[PDB]
């Protein structure tokens, strides 16, 4: 059916959206923008299209295998307390007279509404449930993106989704998909898995596969198959019912309502802001892509899936032969309703593959041993840092990036330096901050960063040094592009920040010792001193 239909009501912003940047970080302010509701119409047109889906034996057989692993999962209901506790403090308020504070505080109004909504889910498995549609405000750098579309139900329901399904989405995928399930990995563990399966092959080939607006390609069938996979678990008979009702009344589609309460149309594909979105997309992508691998007769495949993001590493059959089987894989994905954005291409070098917006690169530790780490073109992370350093923002990409990308040349020399300089200057190293990891919101203390890095990465991450020239280029190149100081300058700024940090002692001294040991010249020798990378909750309204 049609992915979306539109009345003509506009997608309407709730508050004023600043499209541009209000300068110690980057001179070229004008290359940095935020998407707004102004660009909705374009995104609307890219994401709205009909879906033809043609299954086959290869799909049916994979689905049957998934279902048998799923059948060995036990999962439980969460109490309202447990589900209320998972809500982020600044989650959108309900239209029925209570917000997230009340949810978090177990106010008997919020609880009693939630009981009413849970009750309605069990009595009625048919009425589509309302959703709100919103343009996202996301920052990037020039060379332009239309705002992405978020779609989400009222708070009362979000809390019900938790009761019904939090344990399924936190436990099932890793059982069904084993090592393919990407969100069970920290960065370090992810590099290790990619690198080791690269070396496990006689003659390796790998490829990323970019699905054209994945959410829109997901059909109502896809979502019901998905439901049927959850039902394989040993579930409470009430949980079994709420899940049926949630998928029929919400996951499958429903009316779309703007900030003004006008009706915008009707969704028949994935909602990006429900609890199952991450688990759904991951299971759905793993299913089709596994099917696609069989159609293409790809030998000895390893997959790594993160929502709609896919990498495959396998045995080469030769260059002609690989390219040809890649096209088959693509025809097969396209039959299953998941056609390609960029055409997918074979790569014979692990470092040249991008997945979850990252590629492996190689460097050396203090002994001179070769160490692998994940990195990326740093344009967006710097862009959003420039923004977060400028306007005030409730979420901090920079800290997330520090954590995700601690070993990188760009995160060490630029981010840590910049933000520790700012916290230092505003006497604010102590304040916990909200950042996002695999879509869950964590409150994190910057002073704890050394411990966090040693655990997610290893002591090596404070001492890496002979970075690949390709990496080094992309970095200084990005910096020229954006108008940010060259790396020589950061080294000098870091030397100073290192020093002030040490002069404060305790944990700020530890930050000085460990984080900026790269900057010194003659190095201090460094000695040693979660429930975090377990599953994906993007769009899922989660707080740990
Ligand atoms: C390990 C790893 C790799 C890529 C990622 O991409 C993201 O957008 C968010 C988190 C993340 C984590």
């Amino acid at each position: 059916s049609m992915s979306y239909t539109w009345t003509g009501a506009l997608i309407t912003p709730c508050a004023a959206e600043e499209s541009k940047l209000p300068n110690s970080l980057l001179r070229h302010h004008n290359m940095v923008y935020a998407t707004t509701s102004r660009s909705a119409g374009l995104r609307q047109k890219k994401v709205t299209f009909d879906r033809l889906q043609v299954l086959d034996d290869h799909y049916r057989d994979v689905l049957k295998e998934m279902k048998a692993k799923a059948s060995t999962v036990k999962a439980k209901l969460l109490s309202v307390e447990e589900a209320c506790k998972l809500t982020p403090p600044h989650s959108a308020k309900s239209k029925f007279g209570y917000g997230a504070k009340d949810v978090r505080n177990l106010s008997s109004k919020a609880v009693n509404h939630i009981h009413s909504v849970w009750k309605d889910l069990l009595e009625d498995t048919v009425t589509p449930i309302d959703t709100t549609i919103m343009a996202k405000n996301e920052v990037f750098c020039v060379q332009r993106k239309p705002a992405r579309l978020i779609v989400f139900p009222d708070l009362g329901v979000r809390v019900c989704e938790k009761m019904a399904l939090y344990d399924v989405v936190s436990t099932l995928p890793q059982v069904v998909m084993g090592s393919s399930y990407g969100f069970q990995y920290s960065p370090g563990q992810r590099v290790e898995f990619l690198v080791n399966t690269w070396k496990s092959k006689k003659n390796p080939m790998g490829f990323s596969y970019d699905t054209r607006c994945f959410d829109s390609t997901v059909t109502e069938n896809d979502i019901r198959v998905e439901e049927s996979i959850y039902q394989c678990c040993d579930l409470a008979p009430e949980a079994r019912q709420a899940i049926k009702s949630l998928t029929e009344r919400l996951y499958i589609g429903g009316p779309l309502t703007n900030s003004k309460g006008q009706n915008c149309g009707y969704r028949r594909c994935r909602a990006s802001g429900v609890l199952t979105t991450s688990c759904g997309n991951t299971l759905t992508c793993y299913l089709k892509a596994s099917a696609a691998c069989r159609a293409a007769k790809l030998q000895d495949c390893t997959m790594l899936v993160n929502g709609d993001d896919l990498v495959v590493i396998c045995e080469s059959a030769g260059t002609q032969e690989d390219a040809a089987s890649l096209r088959v894989f693509t025809e097969a994905m396209t039959r299953y309703s998941a056609p390609p954005g960029d055409p997918p291409q074979p790569e014979y070098d692990l470092e040249l593959i991008t997945s979850c917006s990252s590629n492996v690169s190689v460097a050396h530790d203090a002994s001179g041993k070769r160490v692998y780490y994940l990195t990326r073109d740093p344009t967006t992370p710097l862009a959003r840092a420039a923004w977060e350093t400028a306007r005030h923002t409730p979420v901090n990409s920079w800290l997330g990036n520090i954590i995700m990308y601690a070993p990188t040349l760009w995160a060490r020399m630029i981010l840590m330096t910049h933000f520790f300089s700012i916290l230092l200057a505003q006497e604010q190293l102590e304040k916990a901050l909200d950042c996002q990891i695999y879509g869950a919101c964590y409150s994190i203390e910057p002073l704890d960063l050394p411990q966090i890095i040693e655990r997610l990465h290893g002591l090596s991450a404070f001492s890496l040094h002979s970075y690949s020239p390709g990496e080094i280029n992309r970095v200084a190149s990005c910096l020229r592009k954006l108008g940010v100081p060259p790396l020589r300058v950061w080294r000098h700024r870091a030397r100073s920040v290192r020093a002030r940090l040490l002069s404060q002692g305790g944990r700020a001294a530890t930050c000085g010792k460990y984080l900026f040991n790269w900057a010194v010249k003659t190095k201090l020798k460094l000695t040693p001193i979660s429930g975090w990378f377990v599953a994906g909750y993007s769009g899922g309204d989660i707080y740990h």
